[PDB]
């Protein structure tokens, strides 16, 4: 698993269950096209986004659907989503984590390359 | 100034100085249109990107070049940019700060809106 | 002014307005002593804590009362308190500005140091 | 496991490994008391600090030694440490995580309560 995402709610202190979570990988022009997506377990986590043999070196945007989330739970949000945009395997293929943080008006993310 | 931009450094405990940032907002047909775009200051501030006219409704998203910022320091940053995308003044106009603090595999972003 | 915090709400993007904050600062013994304290202000900001004749070498510990401040808004908070210790004006005197970004569950603190 | 912790490095793109982790509960008078510790594992990954008997309702301070971390880096650090304060169990015990995640001169600390 070479891609994974972790979701964590920083309002209730629990991970973001339920999130739905684009991926998109940049074409030969500049468009974005889809690659992989999914929605958080109760864990927080979404695996099996993809494998080794389709996660090639590139520039990919991870796209966090965090609107929604805090609509469900009835909270105001600020941002359409969290984008999180990266080029990956610029030294061949490594595992990444992408780690989100979500508040309503605020979010971090950090990555965490193994 | 109803969008400023603030930039810091988690690096090296200061503002983050001339880095470059552009503002797009979403177009009628879902595509993102050139809004605004500038470079912070020595205070790692943003003014003068938009004025109260300008600045109407709509999708934004800001973009805030960390990759050039942390190559220009000698440095090899995960993220392309940080960006943050938001619905403004859609139940009347606001005044938006929008912060981030970078680190090279790592930032955060928050949003102050006032009234 | 040497010394001065900055506080922000993520939940309602805003500043944190009349946020307790005390500053402490490790004494021969070992042991904290008050060294100043204050509430913010409308912009979320802390000025007037102390003097450059008054804020010498040292380790200082800034407790920020993010429990208080959640309460006084109906919300059951994680922390006790936001905090933050570091030594300052170890290599002569700096100016320092700690931020800090508070959710009911999760919190960040940066520091921006300027000669 | 009633308290893990988990330590992230926001400048390498890693977990924080070996990051020493001190935890300790509040007594009687004020006074803070040794109550757990332990070294962070590759995973950056603190397990069996307590025990579910041990870990009764109190207020608790996790130490996290991130001075000596960078220090063993050769990166210029910012806070002697940093300090995450929290009443457990307010409510009955639960599984605390705190993640805490590290920059020279900045820190973020959330808490996954469950
Ligand atoms: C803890 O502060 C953060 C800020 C932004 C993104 C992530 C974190 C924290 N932890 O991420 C790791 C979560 C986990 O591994 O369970
Ligand atoms: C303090 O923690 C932060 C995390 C992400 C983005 C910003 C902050 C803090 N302050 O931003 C305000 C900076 C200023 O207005 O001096």
């Amino acid at each position: 698993c070479p891609l994974m995402v972790k979701v964590l709610d920083a309002v209730r202190g629990s991970p973001a269950i339920n999130v739905a979570v684009h991926v998109f990988r940049k074409a030969a022009d500049d468009t974005w096209e889809p690659f992989a997506s999914g929605k958080t377990s109760e864990s927080g986590e979404l695996h099996g986004l993809t494998t080794e043999e389709e996660f090639v070196e590139g520039i990919y945007k991870v796209e966090i659907d965090t609107k929604s989330y805090w609509k469900a739970l009835g909270i105001s949000p600020f941002h359409e989503h969290a984008e999180v945009v990266f080029t990956a395997n610029d030294s061949g293929p490594r595992r990444y984590t992408i780690a989100a943080l979500l508040s309503p008006y605020s979010y971090s993310t950090t990555a965490v390359v193994t």
